[PDB]
């Protein structure tokens, strides 16, 4: 298994003490994804995808983080939906550094953040400073973190074009879309229901934002874009991309 | 499903508009557990438990804590074996009170919290605290919560009699041994290897705690009592009673 | 010479800690009822007279005690919904732990004995203490040795246990306010105790689980988890001794000269 | 009269958020490098600047700035390990935000503008928001209305970009002490800006993930995202008029007197 | 009948406070260096002796107190460097004083005194007070009250002054360790000072600023502020009487039956 | 050449560091009511003047000023209830405090002054020092060197005080919106200033406590604590010129070139 969930501490341990052993940490949440799509997607996919990628390498991934930031408006709908069970930025943080420091205690050096949900960026970014600032304390500074959200790795203007023939229109709105669920339909088929899709035009906001979150301004269903051209197919393509893109950024980044 | 991360926001709002639906959030940890056993064991038996729970009694389970408190010597071995992956207080507490705080926003009024990790126990109940504090500042008070560690539902004289031919020794000594193993055994097997049990005594310790902890006064495989004796069947008679058990006691508490 | 820190001038303080192996105590209790026969100081008044006692024979010297503990749990103290009872947050006494072990290791002592009189506390002690050791890791202080134990987990002698409970130990959770606690303050301050006023009622019993927020019903009436009406001056003395001599010979063990 | 807070006296504060709809603007910025060729307080003289002016035209008033922000990242700001940024820890700057909306709120006002110009700073500006809304809500305070937005975003106008960027628009993220904020502030600040001394590199790129501890290597060397080679006070000028415009007409649609 | 809270129980503590008009005090010291002839818990000791003879005179209770208290500071407390003393941080001081007020709140109290006795509480008391206030305006309580002071502020009287300072009066902030402490003790605990070790020093003096780290060559080697030489039970039992007397007075004033 | 660190590219930043004895200063102030004759930004206004000049003479840099400080206190700015006056909780301001002191250290800097321009800042100003300098000491560093003042402290010269007062100084706590700091605004922003809208009302006095809410009755109307009614731009310079050259000689006795 790569889960370290599912190993022993023995193994675990035997693993670290290789000296150059990789560790995955998916970021997920528990998020309000339409009429079509269960909750825990931001949780499924990067964790899927960190499995793949780690088999490939010979990585291990940690269990998950559940619940992540509050969903915002114009990258997830809002966080005024029901279902959506948000963690305060301080939280999050915390979780982060306090895993951080757990894995180096270990003796592991090499960690690897893979975000699902996109609002839980900048609360990754304060809770690796703050473990690293207490690792240097101690006079270590040979811990090294990559972060990433997996569908950065989707650029190659050819791969875009089999996915958007009609236009890319941005990661922002890409909640409850095309890519997630056609990401879906290739991993976890039951979850989905397609015909229940509602389709509307992709949302679009003005250069600021409300608060009180206005429920108004967000589209009904809770998506950003329509998924209705989203397929099984697509998510295959994605997958490929995504993880040997992230496989040989990993090697690169963590070379034996 | 009876997950919350497999329903879509739409069927979780109509469950909720029922009025008394009840949730049920499983709280583990990643720890170790002897050479026998995988790691994530606090987080997959409690889930395993609120899963069968929930289909009895139509509750929904949200998606579980996976990272717990600090594990202590004499419940857990001690934080200082390596894959032991631990949050501090402050951190545990404030996850909890967060996720009170959503379903409260979202309608949810009884909520179960099921501790899968001795140590949990007070962060959770602090947790608790909090969380309800700020719910009566919003002049809501009709929030009530059960938190409840599934093992304290085996208690029946009988039960204990046939689980343990030669005597019962209490639950502190019970990490990765007899009981937890037997679970597994009968719920996830290929993630038990019960040849690698270590077949030493039951640990003992003296009537006080010393910090930095002692690695010497934890048994060096990290379980406080000996799984050898563990069987599929013994797991299956634990998780009819501590179904049985808590189903009841829900009922009881938050009747239809 | 007292024992008691804060009846030392500082040099004499200072001298102490100077020797290189002296040992510091930390009372930890809480203002909490304790039913209608005894006062609300009692989780610190008993862990400090213990101290008194332990510190006399090993030579070892008392801080003042935390005054305030935890949340009062149903199931061990009653509840925390009982007028009197003032608790702290876990946060707040995690850090004045905290900030005391950083203090005392400031001054050079690198030996502490935290001594519970509250059962609520436990973990919140534990949390202060990860948190002091991992702060005075980061300085490349490593022997810093703290000993945490409740004063009642020393009483386990078969033979003194069948004294002060006839018909079985009804486990330390449920003793609040009860033979044990009671029994010790007519032994050591019964002036604050009035047997007379005990309202006797079963050992209190709860479910497999706990709810929130707290419902006053499952905890009688009194406040009390059991009844104290047994309890005598003579049971005081023999905890009493039993205790202090077996936490100095812990401490002894753990803390050599 | 003055459009800033702190100029006026607390009588004359009193008596316009007596008027009932009036409109508070908070300037959020950050002291960091911005190359060899800017000063360092560039991320609140802009904001400020814009406030100013906006206020100006719609009748508001201007808070004292938030003069310090978070950490800058290598993507948007060149890093933190640069001399000179000084950078404030994410749970500092959210509980800054915080505490003024609670005493804004306390004050009766109940309409605020949150004018970014530290990249960074945007979701514990937002943490900051939510806790605030949280804490009103509480006292039964659910009239209070926030606007967030980052300057920059309001240059959306092709026909502008395309003047601003006659080859090409390369993203908001690597426009740190570029075409951007030099144009401003040789419309704006001209003494604090010496054209001369920019290092005309290729705009930064980066791959699809981030490294930390941050490699000051993989920043260009100036600590420049994008040369400002090509920035004049001509589109300076332009900038300056296309931002106050639109957010003025975005205050007054959101906040109608 | 006693006066403090500690020794009551919760039920006579619970009759008391359905009076309407109960009047709680709480001590708030520290644990603190005091020269070469007294002990270190003097700050604590105080307050509380000042807060129980008040008591008795107005018909109030007494919390138990604060042991421990903010960081010694050079100019008012000699330092935090010396061996003994035994600070908390401000974060942990205030979250101890808001915590007790919920729960005094939450048992009906609306009447507290928070009675300081260590010179460097008074801010941190202020925060953890308005904390407290802000949290109970959300429960919708806006009847509590607290009146907050440093027993010492109430000797005023120039001809008490000049009876206590012969030589003129130095300013209470260098009273640490000297006349004024020192005399009360000798009226109250005797015992636990030895007037003969005092170190007749002249008065500290300070430039007008602070430096940190704290430098110990700018502090009087044996760590009083000025010279207890002329300390005296007489002195002690004047102060007394004055500080008694004026602030149950002032009680009755605040808080009238 | 800019003796302000926000005007400075983070190469002129650099270099100064480099040159081993930099001395940085950071003015504290707030955002506050000052009486019907003055703004608000007081307390940024005067500590920063002060730096400014007091670096043009000693070769030091100034830090972007801290605009919103610790809440007022009835006895020391008329207290928080007024309009206008922003604060932050105090874990906010020693949390800024200890955010700039870590990333100065992290630059190379070693010595810094904070100048406070009010007067409720002091105590979080020290525990944002102590908490980053006992953070330095976990990766031992121990040669970070902090100086604190109130600019105020300074003019102590009994024949300043003279020239000053006339008619006699009645101390620095009723000090607000006075005649100091009227006098001090009139000779650097006489456009901020009023004299004619002063209201002369006699000095504020109080009792030896505090109570808490705080009883607006008990601050004189106008949010004054004195008159200053004989405030002049005389005064002014005089004041500016004993607070720069007495802070100028301290700087340079703590940190000598
Ligand atoms: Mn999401
Ligand atoms: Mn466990
Ligand atoms: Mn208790
Ligand atoms: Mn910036
Ligand atoms: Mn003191
Ligand atoms: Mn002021
Ligand atoms: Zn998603
Ligand atoms: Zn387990
Ligand atoms: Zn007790
Ligand atoms: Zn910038
Ligand atoms: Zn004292
Ligand atoms: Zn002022």
């Amino acid at each position: 298994s790569v889960f370290v969930g599912e190993l022993t501490w023995k193994e675990y341990e035997a693993r670290v003490a290789a000296g150059d052993c990789v560790l995955m940490l998916p970021v997920g949440a528990l998020e309000q994804h339409g009429h079509h799509m269960c909750m825990n997607v931001d949780v499924l996919l990067p964790t899927a995808v960190c499995k793949r990628v780690a088999e490939r390498i010979g990585a291990l991934v940690m269990p998950g983080l559940q619940y992540g930031y509050k969903s915002q408006q114009k990258s997830g709908g809002g966080n005024h939906f029901p279902g959506t069970t948000s963690l305060d930025g301080a939280t999050l943080t915390g979780t982060v550094q306090d895993i951080i420091r757990e894995l180096a205690r270990h003796g592991a050096r090499r960690l690897v953040l893979m975000n699902g949900h996109y609002e839980n960026s900048m609360f990754i970014v304060e809770g690796i400073d703050l473990a690293l600032r207490e690792l240097r304390y101690a006079g270590i500074q040979d811990f090294k973190v990559v972060v990433l959200s997996y569908w950065d790795f989707v650029k190659d203007p050819a791969v875009i074009q089999q996915l958007y023939p009609e236009g890319f229109l941005g990661w922002d709105i890409e909640h409850g879309g095309v890519f997630e669920t056609s990401l879906m339909l290739a991993l976890y088929p039951d979850l989905v229901d397609l015909d229940r899709v509602v389709d509307h035009p992709p949302a679009t906001f003005p250069p600021y934002d409300v608060f009180p979150v206005d429920p108004a301004r967000t589209p009904a269903p809770g998506t950003l874009s329509s998924a209705k051209t989203a397929s099984r197919e697509k998510g295959e393509l994605i997958l490929e991309v995504c993880v040997q893109g992230i496989a040989d950024a990993i090697r690169e980044e963590f070379p034996p």
